[PDB]
């Protein structure tokens, strides 16, 4: 079997495994900022440097992975806290998208919320335009912001969130459990065909957005990934 | 909302919070070790104490949850190393079926292979009786040990296994993604439907068993567990 | 280390992890009301479900805990506000004193006022009977509702309090902070020795009493603890 | 009744409310950081503005207090996770001590070990030189880095600390509790006569220190305080 691993406690400037876009900078604690408090638009995006293969096209098999990460979202004085966090696997040639307007597209997609991506969104903004739910949410996305399914959240500021996803090939099952600080667990889990919707090779990663109006910290302090593809 | 949450690092006689059925002892390390070694046809179960509210009659609702837990097994001189561990959810009034032949039943079971209760097991002998596949197998069981689901896995003797379990109530899959010595990772889901199955109040926990040529080391090392029911 | 922790936010009927006993109600809202407003000497407490080990006589260890809660006592038309609400820790097997007179009693003690049990009283009615000051206090019990020690303290109507308690197994210290309406703390701290007072094994919970003409709202409204005991 | 209440969920270098003293900066984030990574026996300090009034040479009355505050310690690549943080209480006027050597001081002593301060040490280096305990441990310090009462205690990297600690002023007693990511809680009491140790007036903050091969990320996340004294 072909595994995939590795373990973050915290993160470095000068770190050839992780690939930093846009707005991403890297505090002296160790955690990443996504996106810059002082932007309009701001879009920043981290992902893990090395292609996993999520797919074989000779054998047909799809891997299973397991991941946890830690975010934290805080406010900031004067903005709408906005946009939120997404957790995404897309083509390994993956960029944030041209005359991105940040915002509820997240980073992942177009002005229409369409781009080429499946992910996990922890989503702060109530974009219509997007078919949003009315408050904070939690959402899988395959390939538009327009998630497939939503359940209701709650985002704390200041609050350190921890998120456990299996994905597991033989039913095509992505779940997700979010553990909140007040101490109880939010899951959400779809169906989604990996297999269809990307690539052989993909990138795993975060990306987080900001507007004119709409800002606030998005933090990532860990992640934690593993991922196994059967060679039979 | 309803939140149960505990974490054990180790164990301890007398702790009120653990309810010991059958040949259960506490090793000095902080083990649970489940079954004894020189008894034929050994069962021994450890449960959370307090009943847990999966579902409630007044909404129609159905808990989500996320359990993580660690075990060990190992192989003694001459026995088959035999027979599993079973994570399982049963009636608040749960207790070794009387005249269990302990085996392949896994302690949950009569010898028919029918019970009253959801798991997941990690069986380690291939029970003809029980339809059970030819190699160890990681299996999704509902009310017998005859699973509804398993996928193929590998007892190492001695090893530290990792298991995350995620049970989202909307979907109902109940995913289960086990974490082994060499790094690689295994996965099984199965939709169940919790409140079609189990009554209101259960009990959470672990079981394993042995025969008069199948014995072995069946090792609890931690165990942590958050549970959330909405209430509207 | 063997370690309690729970978190309450709101409570619902049907909770198997708290212990009604008497004349408790749960609302709409989810807070606990204790006593019932129409009944005559009505006693009503809630109890956290699960035993707490406090103590192990095998190595003569004692716990430490924090804990945390909120509640509010409102008045109503033509009763006396009274009796008040006391945090208890108590044997067990604790049940309401058989042939309880509620009042002064705070529904922990007998008509003379004793009792077993440790508690932290917020006690809004001066009975002559059990030595009370002349205004409303904070105090600390042990074994009767004539309290050990006591500080001056304003009930307010309507009011949500917060306490936060400390108990140090080293120093044997009980420390006390409630924080007020008008924004002040108050604080009480008196060594008492849990080991010597009480079983190993004891039930953390809360009570309220009224009589005849002595009656008011007694609500709950949130609780979190934590309990540590060091174990060979 | 004279009251002191303030409340953090985040800190700004561009505030009045705060002192900031030596190497400490405020990340983006919100954060506190009191030393700088890159300095050899770097120290940084943070106090509230605000002279507090502990005590009166008028009446003899002695304030009460209840604070809380959240901190995280992580360790950074080739150096020794040290030396720690100190939650003190010192006169108006005090300043980082001139030529503090950091380390063991905690930025709060001088080379001997003495300093004028009453606190609360979460120390992370066994200095033979202060008579340290083995391993990493709570103290409570009277104008000594030689604690007047050590409890053990464990820092985990990365991990988010809660403190509670409460001061009577009727028994004297300082009561600390700690809750660790494990789930455990850790207390430490001690009577401190504060009118006997420290002036009138005294100024509440934060301090952490490191050396040449012994630093570490030491971040204050939030602060709440309140203290009554009886003017009557
Ligand atoms: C209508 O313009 C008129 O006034 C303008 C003055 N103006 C207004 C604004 C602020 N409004 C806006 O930015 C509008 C866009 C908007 O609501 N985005 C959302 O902002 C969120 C946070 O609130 C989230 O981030 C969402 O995801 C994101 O979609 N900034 N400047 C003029 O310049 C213009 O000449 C004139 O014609
Ligand atoms: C066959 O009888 C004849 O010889 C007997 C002598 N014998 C044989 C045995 C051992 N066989 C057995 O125990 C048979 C049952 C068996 O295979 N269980 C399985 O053992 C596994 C480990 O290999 C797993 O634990 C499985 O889950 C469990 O089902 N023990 N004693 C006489 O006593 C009897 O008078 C005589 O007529
Ligand atoms: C004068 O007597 C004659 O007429 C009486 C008629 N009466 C009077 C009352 C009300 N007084 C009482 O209830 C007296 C007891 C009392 O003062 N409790 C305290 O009430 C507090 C609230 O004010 C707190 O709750 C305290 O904790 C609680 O101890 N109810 N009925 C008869 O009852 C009696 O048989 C008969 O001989
Ligand atoms: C033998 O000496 C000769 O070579 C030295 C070269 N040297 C050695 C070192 C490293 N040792 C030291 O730094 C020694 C001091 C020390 O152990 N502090 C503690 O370090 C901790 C982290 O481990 C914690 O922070 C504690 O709080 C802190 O007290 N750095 N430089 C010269 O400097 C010296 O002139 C010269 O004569
Ligand atoms: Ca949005
Ligand atoms: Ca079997
Ligand atoms: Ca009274
Ligand atoms: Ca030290
Ligand atoms: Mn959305
Ligand atoms: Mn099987
Ligand atoms: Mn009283
Ligand atoms: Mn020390």
């Amino acid at each position: 079997a072909e595994t995939v691993s590795f373990n973050f406690n915290s993160f470095s400037e000068g770190n050839p495994a992780i690939n930093f876009q846009g707005d991403v900078t890297v505090l002296s604690n160790g955690n990443i900022q996504l996106t810059n408090l002082n932007k309009v638009n701001s879009v920043g995006r981290v992902l893990y440097a090395m292609p996993v293969r999520i797919w074989s096209s000779a054998t047909g098999n799809v891997a299973s992975f397991l991941t946890s990460f830690s975010f934290e979202m805080k406010d900031i004085k004067d903005y709408d806290p906005a946009d939120g966090i997404i957790f995404f696997i897309a083509p390994e040639d993956t960029q944030i998208p041209a005359g991105s307007i940040g915002g509820g597209t997240l980073g992942v997609s177009d002005t229409k919320g369409a781009g080429h991506f499946v992910g996990v969104e922890f989503d702060t903004y109530s974009n219509s335009e997007y078919n949003d739910p009315p408050t904070d949410h939690v959402g899988i996305d395959v390939n538009s912001v327009d998630s497939v399914k939503t359940v209701p959240w709650n985002s704390v500021s200041g609050a350190v969130v921890k998120v456990t996803v299996i994905y597991d090939s033989s039913t095509k099952t992505l779940s997700v459990a979010v553990t909140n600080d007040n101490g109880d667990i939010t899951t959400i889990a779809q169906v989604v065909d990996l297999k269809a919707k990307l690539p052989e090779r993909v990138k795993f990663g975060f990306s987080a957005s900001g507007s004119l109006g709409g800002r606030q910290i998005h933090l990532i302090r860990s992640w934690s990934f593993t991922s196994t593809l059967i060679t039979t």
